[PDB]
């Protein structure tokens, strides 16, 4: 038959359209209107009323569900030339299912059946009879061969046109109306339309039209809301620019959106507020890109070509050939055209050819950018929680309707007109905007949270920043700032009679000046500028050199020096070399680590081994520094085959200002701090000890010598204490090891201790990983979260981008200057900063260079969270309050007035507005909130106030019938007419929900206390004023006014004592729960102790 084949897909069936007269909302209703009409041809408007009910309802019922709607209106077929529509059953982790449409379209003869899922394509492959999404030929492996042979689309390409499309974002944004129709679907829209049309029928007028008022102005504001959202994703796609395309053997300008894959560009400078088009690969040139927004970082990297790898043999790798491939979303700094001739012509302008490989949303950028749009997750994904709390309410509903039906059926009421009054009560309980609080929550902590720069992208992580127990930091660029200091040379004393003897500069041998001049990777851009490394940059400047236009860098005043060919630098055997020349012979440099560059030249000073571990000790980041005289293009084994030492390079990198601050708080906030860093084990010692992660001695696992036999030590940073270990037979001693010395762990030893049985146990008692390859952060990771800790981790480059992204929550610290920012934003001005500059590195982007981002996100999450909560507790009391309210008053004839009930909703809307405002404290607490709806602390409260609630309302309401006494009369209409218990009723309703709002309202250990702000603190004030005044007569005119009975002198005292102690009961209550089960306690990793 018909089916799907994609990783999106689970299973489809084909649908077609049914006519009007075989749905079920048409036909089977007929005999049900002609029994009425029969019937009738009192008591029976109620069967009108509930019939035209259920038909509306089934009627709307597709619409809430998908399942229901292929179910209702269509008609499943399994022949695949009839069926217009087509139900796609998701996989459990993309998006949700959905119904899409079967276009049909004739080219070149032959019709090809299409449609569209998620803007994600599909086809039908005839041959196949399934639909097959487009695949692209770069993603199987491929032959270089036809990628250096490819020479350019030619003759007619509508085929192409169809089977790949256009390369552009397709984000719609539709029209308010157009969206407002979706929204005025929903059910709760629905139900809440269906109260006030209720309330109508009860002759309120003026209450349910400001209350529909009042719906309608949320969900305008609601539908706002959700339309800045979309405004704000189309801002990552670029405006479309003119790049020369080579089609039909000649170069014609077509502009960026008529690309395809396999399709000869030419490629130049990268334009202002611009990027390269889409995912392309050099095929001839040079550039060297800024890979901001995919890799997090700032350095540009150094792109190649790819003529020069043998053509038949090897594969497209994406491996060692990466330095070939160019993302689509970078920014492109300097290209270069090619230098020797091809078979094709050059093109017009100066730039370099390269290869389309991936065109539209299936690039690199463009697919991360779907799944953030179309297949994300919301909030509360569960709801059963929500659902169920909102079916222990009706529970008390029912209870109360009960009592309410039997006592109207005593006193003689007609029942006809009694079921409304039930269904009133009933419907009164449930509160509509319960499920979508934590949403309202988290758009106002982003919101809050933007204010300081820090952009998200995925949503529904900020419930999961309240509650953290590990937070991971990388060291160098996130607890360390780029600029560095030099403090000079080192060991090129031959004698060298002391150790710590530095040459400042200005005085090393001239064979060490032109070592450190010849071997860096800085390059001057043709306008004038110095991009590269900045520790290079230091480096070069406080030396002396200077970089020419050409390679040549010279005016240093001892010579002219100039690059012929350098090597590049890689991760494994981390060293770089290039060779240079002087006016009188060729040499060459090389700069690595020193402990690489040991076992590489010949003449090893007697101290080499001592110097650099004395320079390490002790902050500094030291590198080596040899050469080598070379006579008169080659390997690169042989370059650094043998050298001669030349001294070392010694740099002091600073802490951020902003540092200690933070990780102090984080320390004392019940969080625990870890560092998993890529520098060797002593200078992150050095740097986790002065920031405030390590305390007390600390102990090393690494090799024990140069036999990888696989045996650890357990060494000191001081050689005084060395306890020996092996990963075979050897077990951890706890109260030997861990309860003294807060040990830390290298790579190498994580690396032999896999399998362990102790693994775990040691994985809770280390705070410092040092010389951790790139995979092995994840490992970390994901052994952090399968022990069930709640992670966090915020890294700036390439290093940890797999941990960011496996991380809980993942924060990445582009390092920029305030100046910068505004600089910028000022020029935007003339012309805030939107998302678009972010990048899509982690889920979180702080554009700041100060760490406080990681205290702000949670500060901001634990605020969601809280404010959940109280939203919780208030929303429920009141609906329990007013529901038991009304039932009292039903039970005899009374009911509320119009202007009653209105200046209710009023005076209540007016403490609504205030509450949402709050302000969060500067420090953490050690108290963190819990999350979930059902738990001791929210349940316990919300019956006991309810339980002293109800007390007050019985006691008040019997010393109301003491006074003066209803008896049963034959055919009652509940009528209003100024009476003592409609009174009394009104002012207690009116009381208890301030004083609900007053008591529940969350306090210091979170935000600030209800007296500081005054938007709140004088609302309450005001509003508990007016009902005082109206409770004690302090102006007759007032209660006149409002139809209020005067009340005897006896009374008010039981009335205004009773409330005043009602307040104070509800207080005690809930200061007691809140005192005994508010927080959860943290985890048994978060404590601090140390012998
Ligand atoms: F210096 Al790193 F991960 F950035 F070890
Ligand atoms: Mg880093």
């Amino acid at each position: 038959k018909s089916f799907v084949s994609s990783p999106i897909v689970r299973d489809s069936t084909l649908l077609v359209p049914k006519s009007l007269i075989a749905k079920p909302y048409v036909l089977p209703f007929f005999p049900l209107y002609a029994t009425f009409a029969q019937l009738y041809f009192e008591w029976t408007f109620v069967y009108l009323g509930t019939l035209v009910s259920l038909n509306i309802l089934v009627m709307l019922m597709p619409a809430w569900n998908v399942k229901i709607k292929a179910k209702f209106n269509y008609s499943t077929t399994k022949n695949v030339n009839e069926a217009t529509h087509i139900l796609i059953y998701t996989t459990p982790n993309n998006g949700s299912d959905g119904i899409v449409e079967i276009q049909r379209v004739t080219e070149a003869g032959s019709l090809q059946t299409f449609f569209q899922f998620q803007k994600k394509r599909f086809l039908w492959h005839e041959n196949e009879q399934v639909f097959s999404s487009p695949k692209f030929l770069v993603d199987e492996s491929p032959k270089i061969g036809d990628f250096q042979k490819c020479k350019g689309h030619s003759g007619d390409l509508t085929h192409l046109k169809r089977l790949y499309g256009e390369n552009s974002f397709d984000i719609p944004i539709p029209t308010f109306m157009e969206l407002f129709k979706e929204h005025a679907v929903a059910p709760l829209f629905v139900f809440q339309v269906f109260c006030v049309a209720l309330w109508l029928l009860d002759e309120f007028w003026y209450y349910s039209l400001f209350n529909l008022f009042m719906i309608i102005s949320m969900e305008a504001a609601a539908v706002f809301q959700r339309l800045t959202a979309l405004k704000e994703f189309r801002t990552m796609g670029i405006k479309p620019y003119t790049i020369n395309v080579f089609r039909n053997k000649k170069w014609v300008a077509l502009q960026t959106n008529e690309l395809l894959p396999m399709d000869l560009v030419s490629i130049t400078r990268t334009a202002e507020e611009s990027a390269i088009p889409c995912d392309l690969i050099l095929l001839d040139g040079s550039a060297i890109v800024n890979e901001a927004m995919l890799s997090g970082e700032s350095t540009p990297l150094l792109k190649e070509s790819i003529k020069l790898r043998p053509s038949e043999d090897n594969l497209q790798l994406d491996g060692v050939d990466k330095i070939a491939v160019l993302h689509g979303g970078t920014k492109a700094l300097q290209v270069t055209p090619p230098e020797h001739k091809s078979d094709i012509p050059p093109p017009p302008d100066g730039g370099a050819l390269a290869i389309v490989t991936k065109t539209g949303f299936e690039t690199s950028q463009g697919s991360l950018v779907r799944v953030m749009i179309y297949s994300a997750e919301r909030v509360s994904v569960d709801n059963k929680e929500a659902l169920m709390f909102i079916l222990f309410l009706l529970i008390f509903a029912v209870i109360a309707s009960w009592y309410v039906w039997v006592e109207g059926t005593k006193m003689g009421r007609i029942q006809s007109k009694l079921i409304l009054d039930c269904i009133l009560i009933i419907t009164s309980v449930v509160p509509p905007e319960l499920p979508m609080e934590l949403t309202m929550a988290v758009n106002s902590s982003l919101a809050a949270l933007a204010k300081f720069y820090v952009y998200c992208t995925e949503p529904f992580r900020i419930p999961f920043a309240g509650r953290i127990d590990v937070c991971c930091f990388d060291k160098t660029g996130t607890l360390t700032g780029e600029d560095l200091v030099f403090e000079g040379l080192a060991g090129i004393s031959a004698d060298s009679e002391n150790i710590r003897h530095l040459y400042s500069a200005a005085e090393a041998p001239e064979s060490t000046i032109l070592v450190i001049g010849a071997a860096h990777a800085l390059v001057k851009l043709e306008d004038g500028d110095i991009v590269g490394d900045p520790m290079e940059k230091a480096t070069l400047k406080a030396v002396g050199w200077a970089v020419e236009r050409k390679n040549s860098n010279y005016r240093e005043g001892t010579g002219k020096l100039d690059i012929i060919r350098r090597f590049q630098f890689s991760s494994a055997l981390k060293r770089s070399a290039s060779i240079a020349s002087h006016n009188d012979a060729l040499f060459a440099a090389v700069k690595g680590a020193p402990e690489t560059i040991r076992e590489r030249l010949s003449d090893i000073p007697k101290n080499y081994d001592e110097i650099y571990k004395s320079f390490t000790r002790s902050g500094s980041r030291v590198l080596a520094l040899a050469s080598k005289s070379l006579p008169k293009d080659l390997n690169r084994d042989d370059v650094e085959s043998e050298l001669t030492f030349n001294g070392f390079l010694i740099f002091h990198c600073p802490l951020k200002d902003d540092a200690i601050e933070t990780i102090k708080m984080l320390n004392e906030s019940s969080h625990r701090s870890i560092m998993i860093t890529g520098d060797n084990p002593l200078t992150a010692v050095h740097v986790a000890k002065e920031v405030g992660i390590v305390f007390g001695e600390t102990l090393i696992l690494d090799r024990a010598g140069k036999s990888d036999d696989n045996q650890l030590l357990f060494r000191d940073v001081e050689e005084t204490v060395s306890i020996p270990f092996d990963p075979s037979k050897d077990t951890f001693d706890h109260s030997k090891l861990f309860d003294r010395y807060d040990i830390a762990v290298t790579g190498y030893a994580l690396n032999a201790l896999e399998g362990h049985s102790q693994l775990r146990d040691l994985l809770r008692h280390t705070w410092v990983y040092a010389r951790v390859s790139p995979s092995q952060k994840e490992f970390l990771l994901n052994t952090l979260k399968d022990m069930g800790y709640q992670t966090l981790m915020c890294g700036d480059g390439t290093n940890d981008v797999g941990a960011l992204k496996q991380a809980h929550v993942g924060i990445a610290l582009l390092n920029g200057t305030e100046e910068g920012l505004k600089k910028l934003g000022e020029q935007r001005r003339l012309e805030a900063l939107k998302l678009g500059d972010a990048s899509c590195a982690a889920p979180f982007t702080s554009k700041l260079a100060n760490v406080s981002a990681v205290t702000n996100i949670i500060r901001q999450g634990r605020c969601a969270l809280v404010n959940t909560i109280q939203m919780y507790k208030i929303l429920a009391l009141n609906c329990l309050i007013s529901a038991y309210s009304l039932s009292i008053i039903y039970m005899a004839g009374v009911k509320f007035g119009d202007g009653q009930a209105t200046v209710s909703g009023l005076l209540l809307s007016v403490c609504f507005l205030s509450i949402s405002r709050g302000k969060p404290l500067e420090k953490l607490s050690k108290q963190r909130p819990q999350s979930g709806i059902f738990n001791v602390y929210i349940m316990g409260s919300i019956l006991s106030q309810f339980a002293v609630h109800i007390a007050t309302l019985v006691y008040i309401t019997t010393e109301i019938y003491k006074l003066e006494p209803r008896e049963p009369q034959v055919d009652l209409e509940k009528e209003f007419a100024p009476s003592l218990l409609n009174t009394g009723i009104f002012i207690i309703q009116l009381v208890q929900q301030v004083s609900t709002f007053a008591v529940n309202y969350q306090g210091e250990p979170f935000r600030e206390n209800i007296r500081s702000n005054k938007g709140m603190y004088y609302g309450l004030l005001g509003v508990t004023g007016l009902a005082l005044a109206s409770a004690t007569e302090f102006l007759p005119e007032l209660n006149e006014a409002m139809k209020f009975v005067p009340m005897t002198d006896d009374f008010k005292i039981k009335l205004t004592l009773t409330l005043l102690l009602d307040f104070f009961g509800s207080w005690g209550v809930e200061h007691f729960f809140k005192f005994f089960f508010m927080d959860d306690k943290p985890s048994d990793i978060s404590v601090q102790q140390v012998k």
